[PDB]
């Protein structure tokens, strides 16, 4: 089997991407944030505190004839931005772009933090990291991809995120028309539960490539590219007026600037992120100071190849017995 679904930026800055997901019987369609950096499928629901729902589409398990409460199971998760959610668990039928999983753990939110409430465009998350990170207690549950894997034509899914444009998540197959050149595969460590890999280095604009090992995770659920302080300093040093701002919380730059591209290595291959991918607009409405899309990972503890990097590539998440990651230009 295979599945294929269109993924759409939630706003003009590509802050995140939502993908329609069918849940229950009859189908309830929610727009979820596919996140290769976590492993919980959770949703706004009829059980969510009313004051914490503001525009989201909710899952109502009482109206799904295939929904079953998972007895005694609860979940609770926190993300790097300090956001959080929690609740109970149902099993139900879940479909993504024609690919169906029965008995999928659907984590129903009772509580969500303010940042989720304030974002009316995201109805929940669909985790695509390794199931070892799933937070359901006392019995850990599997991801959508893990549940679907054996039935897929090939045990893979691919991410093709658009710059200011729609893109595609495919499951079970590789669309050879969706990229140029070849796909370069690179080793993955799953020891932290992530799609963790090692970039071979970087370049800034037309500058010479620096060969250096950068350990990081391919994470569709993070907006920006988070890299070592040395690398990030080297990038913004090429933007006149750019400065790291403590009050703002990272590198900002004059909105009138022309941003240089940023290249990262995948083995011997090179992925080029165009300069305008790195522009995340005014820090506040009307400001001429703009926020940078490449930031330091120093206060994170891990480098993150988030959407800024991934949307410059066609990315294969290969879930074979030994998983690997593939990158192609497009
Ligand atoms: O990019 C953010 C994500 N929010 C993206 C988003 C922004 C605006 C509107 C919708 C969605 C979530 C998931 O993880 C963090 O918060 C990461 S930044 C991070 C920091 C420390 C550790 C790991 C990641």
């Amino acid at each position: 089997s295979t599945g294929s679904a269109t993924t759409t930026p939630i706003d003009s800055l590509d802050d995140a991407y939502i993908t329609p997901v069918q849940i229950g019987t009859p189908a309830q369609t929610l727009n979820l944030d596919f996140d290769t950096g976590s492993s919980d499928l959770w949703v706004f629901s009829s059980e969510t505190t009313a004051s914490e729902v503001d525009g989201q589409t909710i899952y109502t398990p009482s109206k799904s004839t295939t929904a079953k409460l998972l007895s005694g199971a609860t979940w609770s998760i926190s993300y790097g931005d300090g956001s959080s959610s929690s609740g109970d668990v149902y099993t139900d039928t879940v479909s993504v772009g024609g690919l169906t999983v029965t008995g999928q753990a659907v984590e129903s939110a009772k509580k969500v933090s303010s940042s989720f409430t304030e974002d009316s465009t995201i109805d929940g998350l669909l985790g695509l990291a390794f199931s070892t990170l799933n937070t359901v207690s006392p019995t850990q549950q599997k991801t959508f991809f893990d549940n679907a894997k054996a039935s897929l034509d090939s045990p893979v899914f691919t991410a093709d995120l658009g710059y200011h444009a729609p893109g595609t998540y495919n499951f079970g197959f590789i669309d050879t028309t969706a990229y140029t050149g070849s796909i370069t595969y690179t080793a993955v460590s799953t020891k932290q539960g992530f799609w963790e890999w090692t970039s071979t280095g970087y370049a800034v604009g037309s500058g010479t490539f620096k060969s250096t090992s950068i350990d990081g995770i391919a994470d569709t659920g993070t907006t920006l590219l988070y890299l070592p302080a040395t690398v990030v300093s080297a990038y913004w040093a090429q933007v006149s007026g750019a400065k790291s701002s403590s009050s703002v919380g990272g590198y900002v730059f004059p909105c009138s600037a022309t941003l240089p591209s940023f290249t990262f290595g995948v083995g011997s291959a090179r992925i080029v992120i165009p300069g305008d991918y790195i522009d995340f607009g005014p820090i506040s409405t009307g400001s001429s100071s703009c926020f940078g899309g490449i930031q330091s990972s120093a206060g994170i503890g891990i480098n993150i190849f988030g959407d800024v990097a991934l949307k410059a590539a066609f990315v294969v998440f290969n879930g074979a017995t030994t998983p690997t990651l593939g990158f192609a230009s497009k």
